[PDB]
C-alpha cells in the first residue's frame, strides 16, 4: 500500500500546518525583529511570578494545539481514551520542545517570544538559568539539522506515538501506527534524500531528560503560584493538575 504511506504523510501534514501556531516562513521573516536592550530590562523586571505567569500561559497553549496535532492524525482517536492520555502525558511536552526549533534563530542565540526574538537573558526574573540554557542548548543542537516541515511534523509524531510508554492497555495498537509512521517518515526521508539526519536527531533519553527536568520545574511553579488553566482536554488535565 504505497499510497497510504503517502496519504499519512498529507495527513500528517495537514494536521501540522493546521496546528503549527506560526508559519515557518513568519518565523524567518522576523529574525530580524529584535527586543531592544531597553526592552530586554522591561522583562528582566517583571516579577518571578508574571514571568512564570505568562510563560505557563504560552506553554498550555502549545501543549493544548500539540493535542489537537494528535487527535487529527488518523488513528489516534481510534485508540483507547486511557491510551491516548498516556501518550499525550508522556510526549506532548516533548513535541512542544522539539517545535521551538523552528522559532530559535541559531545566527544570535535567540527565540521567538512575544513578538520578538531575544536570547536566554530575557527570562532572568525565572530564575531558572540552568534550564532555560539546557532549552537553548537543545534548540541549538535542533536546528544545525535544518528541518523541514514535513520532517518536523513526522518526527514529532513519532514522538506522541511510542508503544513503549508504560500504561498503555492496547499496545498492538498503539504499535501498528507507529509503525505506519516509522514507514511514513522514513520514506519522506528517501525521497527528499535526507536519510542523513535520521543519525542526528536527539539520541535516546536526551528529549526525556529535558522534558523531565522542564515539567519538574513546571509543576514547582505551578505548586508555588497555580494558574488559571483555559481546559479544554478534562482527562488529560486531571493527570497533570492538582
Ligand atoms: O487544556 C487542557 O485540558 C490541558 C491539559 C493538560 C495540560 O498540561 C500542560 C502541562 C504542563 C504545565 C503547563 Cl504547560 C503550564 C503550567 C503548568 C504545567 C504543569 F506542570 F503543572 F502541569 N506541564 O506538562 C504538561 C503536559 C501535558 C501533557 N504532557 C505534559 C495543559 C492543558 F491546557
Amino acid at each position: 500500500s504505497l499510497t497510504e504511506i503517502e496519504h499519512l504523510v498529507q495527513s500528517v501534514c495537514k494536521s501540522y500546518r493546521e496546528t503549527c501556531q506560526l508559519r515557518l516562513e513568519d518565523l524567518l521573516r522576523q529574525r530580524s525583529n529584535i527586543f531592544s536592550r531597553e526592552e530586554v530590562t522591561g522583562y528582566q523586571r517583571k516579577s518571578m511570578w508574571e514571568m512564570w505567569e505568562r510563560c505557563a500561559h504560552h506553554l498550555t497553549e502549545a501543549i493544548q494545539y500539540v493535542v489537537e496535532f494528535a487527535k487529527r492524525l488518523s488513528g489516534f482517536m481510534e485508540l483507547c481514551q486511557n491510551d491516548q492520555i498516556v501518550l499525550l502525558k508522556a510526549g506532548a511536552m516533548e513535541v512542544v520542545l522539539v517545535r521551538m526549533c523552528r522559532a530559535y534563530n541559531a545566527d544570535n542565540r535567540t527565540v521567538f517570544f512575544e513578538g520578538k526574538y531575544g536570547g536566554m537573558e530575557l527570562f532572568r526574573a525565572l530564575g531558572c538559568s540552568e534550564l532555560i540554557s539546557s532549552i537553548f542548548d537543545f534548540s541549538h543542537s535542533l536546528s544545525a539539522l535544518h528541518f523541514s516541515e514535513d520532517e518536523i511534523a513526522l518526527y514529532t509524531a513519532l514522538v506522541l506515538i511510542n508503544a513503549h510508554r508504560p500504561g498503555l492497555q492496547e499496545k498492538r495498537k498503539v504499535e501498528q501506527l507507529q509503525y505506519n509512521l516509522e514507514l511514513a517518515f522514513h520514506h519522506h526521508l528517501h525521497k527528499t534524500h535526507r536519510q542523513s539526519i535520521l543519525a542526528k536527531l536527539p539520541p535516546k533519553g536526551k528529549l526525556r531528560s529535558l522534558c523531565s527536568q522542564h515539567v519538574e520545574r513546571l509543576q514547582i511553579f505551578q505548586h508555588l503560584h497555580p494558574i488559571v488553566v483555559q481546559a479544554a482536554f478534562p482527562p488529560l488535565y486531571k493527570e497533570l493538575f492538582s
